[PDB]
């Protein structure tokens, strides 16, 4: 064949976006019609966050891939935190029977924090400690989760390999959670909270560790009433 | 607790749609409105080479875009918007959701978008920015539909209190209500675009272009049958 899904997974600051424009470019310079599309291009035409906005720009990002898929390859540049993101993604392909390929770029904690500082720390660093320590690794649950590569972005990197290997994997026959929306909107609404109220390293740390316990209570539900709830246990503290 | 609102914005590059874009959704939603700024170079630098024949694709998606936002946002439509064509079809997705709609067109003297274009790094050779200029059509020329709500002269200063008040009152009022011959001045104006830059052209050489785009565009007064044929006639010149 030769339509492809190409799936980025991995920590904010790891290296996603710059891994993508230099993929995009080889592919490119191969004749491959490729677009690059991530859930920010469309989060980042408002002028401001609202956790309300998210559920546009879930679905138009999929809505953009799926109509891109017909006609392009396309390298998703999203975080991907949740394996059933990953799973919608590939439902995508799924469904027009496209190729697809998860990669997953990694790095170390450390890595990852000097990253967000030279990023002028617009997610916390607290933020992304508690995602590194939380993220399960792709393919540690799901045979079709599996990555195609793993990446090490402290490593050097070959893209015409990786060009040349995903090339092949084209042409071969593709064979084939509200709790994650509560993890996902709870820790943007404290990384918005922080950033707006200037918060300092102390009530960031209270913060996290009250969005900790407030999790534990909601395992042991209605996603939307969980949300505002949790805003107004922030406001209240 | 207010109505939605197409915002049609329309001028030269470099004029500054897209600063003031940005200063308009930022006022906006110091009232509490929900806004969204929609460009189709969202879609169309998402790809890492240009080609012609994703237009059809990036409009499209752009539409879709814009279409899909009314009916929860106001949209701030952040493109060129050369011809008329484009507004209505604009103005024709405020028609399908009963939206009210304003155009908003930028303007400033030729110099000006001259320097803003050298001060950009000349990414458009001066000599169409040029030709753009002697021939575009400010909007209102012919109907009704299509005058400006507002005329910005980007030149001055612009008070965004006075324009938000306006655009406010204006989304509570209730609402009144050939595409080939642009895309082939479209397209043949990307192409020359693209051919000055990417072979270097020098000065007189780029004069030569662009009386070659208008002979050929007098003798073929099929778009994409035309495109190709512009295209040869490039490269055999």
């Amino acid at each position: 064949g030769d339509i492809m899904l190409i799936i980025l997974t991995g920590l904010p600051g790891v290296g996603k976006s710059t891994f993508s424009k230099n993929l995009a470019k080889i592919l490119s310079k191969n004749n491959i019609d490729v677009i690059v599309l991530g859930s920010d291009l469309i989060r980042e035409s408002f002028p401001v966050w609202k956790e309300k906005y998210e559920e546009f720009i879930k679905k138009s990002t999929y809505r953009l891939i799926d109509s891109a898929l017909k006609n392009y390859w396309v390298i998703v540049d999203d975080t991907n935190y949740y394996n059933s993101m990953r799973r919608d993604l590939i439902n995508i392909a799924k469904k027009y029977n496209k190729n697809y390929a998860i990669i997953y770029l990694k790095a170390s904690l450390d890595v990852l924090i000097r990253r967000n500082i030279e990023r002028g720390e617009k997610i916390p660093n607290e933020v992304i400690k508690k995602m590194y320590e939380k993220f399960d690794e792709p393919g540690k649950k799901y045979k079709w989760d599996e990555p195609f590569l793993i990446i090490d972005t402290t490593k050097d990197i070959d893209f015409n390999e990786i060009a040349k290997k995903l090339i092949e994997k084209s042409k071969e026959i593709p064979k084939f959670n509200i709790s994650d929306k509560i993890d996902k909107e709870t820790r943007k609404i404290v990384s918005e909270y922080i950033k707006s109220k200037k918060l300092d390293k102390d009530k960031i740390k209270e913060v996290v560790e009250l969005r900790k316990e407030f999790l534990k209570k909601i395992k042991k539900v209605d996603a939307d009433r969980v949300l505002k709830e949790f805003k107004d246990l922030l406001n209240s503290y």
